[PDB]
């Protein structure tokens, strides 16, 4: 059913800015995104840990806090103005939403903000506000050879993208690119604010529940590095699914999952999407290079898999079952098929995986 | 058991090039040349002969054409004129077919011996060889996926530790090899030119050769090769990688040609020139010692390889492996492989990682 | 004299789109554009070659017009709407300065477009519309070892930096960076539309000229690809500065020259802007590490050699005499002076510059 | 005739270079440079010594940084391919009327039987076999830094006669791979390998003995870069000499920086193969203006003038003798000199200055 366009004007969204992961071993955590990723510490203490990217002038990228059950608490967006945040509120209010407002921030570094539970039930932050920190991009001293240098995106699952791409345009998030098949059906939307290929994106699945956050590195090899830093450390089983280039985006990618399952893609070299009539570029469900250009599988724990989120009380939210086609089931399960050139029997792959794998 | 011959063994450089038989030389062109690279010494209607970017040496390959594909020879580079001599009264006290040629068996290549080795493979020994413009500064004609030299073989054959021997006796030293715990070898890596290996042996039927490999500059080339593929969609021919290897930590890539003939894209393994070079062996079920990374093995890997011909054109029959099979012991329904070894968490049992198992 | 800031809003300009260069032989610019750095031809004819960069989707980046005299006829920003082009002209006009409006354009592939001889002398395009062409973003079959991926900004050389400053600011142009001394001397100034660190980008000297056109590549090995080939070729003395590391920017660079002279950068991995409160950078002229933050030394045909520009009726524009400081005499000049620390004699030049060099 | 006849003694076989012993005047200060700017690995230290390795190695170390009073070089050392070798490389000396010392158990850790010579180019070469193994970090990716330095390549000596220093090399088994000369008959550089890379070491002209550089590689060219971003970071980069470029002579990617006694150390990757016995050897005129940087970039006049003072076995610095043959400074870039892009274009040729503009300081 479909979400209405408010009256409201649109907050002015400038990019995504940090998410709020709720961790469970909060040492445990620190050694994954410090020590492993190299993520900077701008403040921390026993209940929560703010981390920045390399090149990050605002306060943080991600704060980790110690809770119950592992779980995303926020997914946060600066807008261009403080007078935005209000408009926010307005819009969210209009869509008949939750909103909780704080004069003086949900977390440390940030000011004025609000949260909201939004059409899709997940857990948005809107703020201008933030405390301003040494931008390290220059402080090639503290360079590692894996440098996380940005926060690039947030990766959603919902159970029906249309829905939320119509809302999500509506918030002025432009399509980038898309997955659809030839029956009518969306696996997956990417849409952006900042010109990059994605500020957000919609998965369907089971939901809401949070697929990954994603940073960049400069190059290729920083990718690589990370790879190579989690064999010489013994957990390559942490390792989930790449590295890989990317057919939608067109990037560089590796997935990686956190001590408490949060998935963590690293990624890379997309391309600019800031002209407004960009063109949407849309693949095949069952093209063989859309989500790894190289043709390799797709880990099926990456169709399955996903973070729990809150709700603005701190309890999860309950999930909704996808009814449309899966994705998994289309294309590598029993009854899925796959192709690398269309119209090509050779090089297609009826009811398992590509490269001689099927399903475990 | 291979005997160690009185006669002395030839003093083998390196590897050097491998002539390989294809079906279809314009296809096979167009994958050489056109998708990879490589660079034209000589061609004709029934050859192509190419070389590497650094390479002074006439070629690094040949394709024949002919109506079986396979491996036609491996061919050594030895460092002087005599050394061919030795190798001929070496392999002749062994007890192996020898066919000696003044002016070669290829063009571009002088006085050379080729033989049916112990193993049943065609090595060729040579020293003479047409020199030809070294294009190591012709970054004109540079690709972005730039072959840069040849690397190495791997072979498949039956019994690694009576091949790794014979090959010891050759003057090869061990480097790296794969065994279990209740002393099974599964794989050896040897070498001549102080990189990991210019051959090594893979457990499996044989003789068949697994592959040839070329090296690049920088990981980024090799990253591009798989790039390329996926714009001529031909990304079906991408069998394995890119990833980093365990044995020889070398970022690397397997594809297939036409044929199905493998090749590897290999680049910065270490240097193993000093004589107590230390080896290293790792367990067959520790899933870092193939990729780093604990990405899967692809089946196919370890099934599918080339035949390869005898001194009169012909297959060789293949003998079967009796020691246990990588494949199976790892990947297949009763194998396993660990992240950490005695670390349950990790670990996979019954199929391989990441979630898949055996299609 | 200061420039006012009109009543008439600005147009929301996006980004650079495209530079159109007069070329004297147009058989050996394409050389040096296509078989050299591997752009790729849009169009072509007898008096033109249409080229772009390997991730455009708009008709082209750089057009190449055959003419008497080598010079800039147009650079080009795109605006967000068609709407905009009419704001651009009532602000230009209310500005005093000459407009031209070509509905149906002034070169192949742009319609509706809006030519100004702007407050500073130089020739700017303002546009919406554009022929569309396949994006080449993964045709990785035609990607060379040193492709150029976008069009990433214009540099242009002006007498009086402030001046010109103020009029950027209020045309939307938010500065990111800036070069002055200790006695009130602005020598540089960098400024943005998209989100990086400039779209255009103002250089103390006689003017106006323009001083380059920068192209990105993805990354660092790119750039060095370029010169390798150029040795190769034994074109190295068109190798004119670099490869090196800039500090202002942070972004890996290399300075090259066409055969009109016409100076192109090739330029990658600089940082995200675009956020309104992006903090601004000001360095010290004498500040060593300010243009190549490896110490290397400028060559001095950097600070004196640019391009001439046209007005809109096809002759070269007056230029102008620099009456403030010369960065160049005040950093290698004979009684220049630059520091590798501030107040530290040691690592410092006196009356030349930097690795054991004086000006030739 | 000055030549250095050739012992009648075999050669010893020599598989590489291995490592230096350089003497720095503050150890702490060294110590920040080489541990804390470029990464190398500690094997051992104390008050007076630290021993450092690359990433790749196995051997105990690839430098020792020794306290003393007077900054210099105090042995350049090779591995032999046997314990044999070292007695050979003592016959071959004793041949050629050099002073050699036998230690035993060594003259620095991690090090056993061991030759130090003072060599007929007045440089201090130690030969051994016996050494310490280490933990090969080679896949110590936890430990990997974005500069990383994987190996040591070679060494470069300064030598006013560098055909007298070439052959004598030669008979020893070095093989020239390339060599700069001009059409008067002068050599001003040439480069020479045992182990199948460009060099393990190479002679450049000028007044010596002192080293010019110790070399280290890494893996890619990016590596090199982040050098150079570092030294920027830590606002040191007066102390980046020269660089970074390819060379013409290896077609390696380079960069050369000053340590805190400012003994050069070069980083370089991607040279090429050159273990056939008949590899062709290169030789580049030295008015290419692409033969050191092959971008054309000028060279700096210290990499030209500046070198390290070399100690003799007692501890004292070497007298330096000056070259007479033509300089490669005076001929390239000084007020006489030229050179040229395109051999006969006088575009794109440099005539009493330097290339890009520069004129010497
Ligand atoms: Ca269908
Ligand atoms: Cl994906
Ligand atoms: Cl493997
Ligand atoms: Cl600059
Ligand atoms: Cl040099
Ligand atoms: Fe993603
Ligand atoms: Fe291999
Ligand atoms: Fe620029
Ligand atoms: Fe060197």
């Amino acid at each position: 059913n479909e979400i209405p366009k408010p009256v409201a004007p649109a907050p002015d969204i400038l990019r995504c800015a940090y998410a709020e992961l709720v961790v469970t071993d909060l040492a445990k955590s620190r050694n994954f995104y410090v020590d492993v990723l190299g993520l900077h510490v701008s403040y921390e203490d026993e209940n929560q840990i703010y981390l920045r990217s390399f090149e990050e002038f605002i306060h943080h990228n991600l704060v980790l806090t110690k809770g119950p059950v592992a779980a995303l608490k926020a997914m946060a967006f600066r807008v261009r103005t403080p007078e935005d945040v209000d408009k926010a509120e307005a819009y969210y209010q209009e869509l008949g939403c939750r909103t909780e407002r704080r004069k003086d921030g949900f977390v440390k570094g940030i000011g004025d903000a609000l949260r909201v539970e939004d059409p899709l039930g997940f857990p948005y932050e809107f703020f201008f506000e933030t405390t301003h920190v040494e931008r390290l991009h220059m402080r090639y001293d503290l360079y590692s050879a894996g440098e996380l240098v940005r926060l690039d995106h947030f990766n959603q699952v919902t159970p029906d993208v249309p829905r939320g791409r119509k809302y999500l345009e509506d918030l002025g998030f432009r399509v980038t690119e898309d997955i659809q098949d030839d029956e009518g059906t969306t696996y997956a939307a990417w849409m952006h604010r900042k010109g990059t290929v994605h500020d957000t994106a919609l998965t369907g699945g089971n939901g809401p529940r949070l697929h990954h956050v994603a940073f960049s590195t400069h190059e290729k090899h920083n990718i690589i590095q990370i790879c190579d830093k989690m064999g010489a450390l013994r957990i390559s089983d942490r390792i989930e699914r790449g590295p890989g280039r990317h057919g939608v985006s067109n990037a560089f990618y590796l997935f990686i999952l956190d001590p408490d399952n949060h998935r963590i893609e690293i990624y890379t070299q997309d391309y600019y999407t800031g002209d407004p009539d960009n063109p949407t570029i849309t693949w095949n469900v069952h093209d063989n290079q859309r989500r790894d250009w190289w043709g390799n599988p797709v880990v099926p724990s990456w169709y399955t898999e996903a973070s729990k989120v809150l709700d603005l009380d701190g309890n999860v939210q309950e999930i909704i079952e996808r009814t449309d086609d899966s994705e998994l089931e289309v294309t590598i399960g029993a009854d899925g098929f796959s192709f690398t050139r269309a119209g090509d029997e050779d090089g297609s792959y009826h009811g398992q995986a590509s490269k001689g794998f099927k399903l475990g």
